């Protein structure tokens, strides 16, 4: 599981 925070893509892998 990964939190949604960035710009164009949600998943922070």
């Amino acid at each position: 599981i990964w939190g949604a925070s960035g710009k164009l893509i949600d998943t922070t892998a």
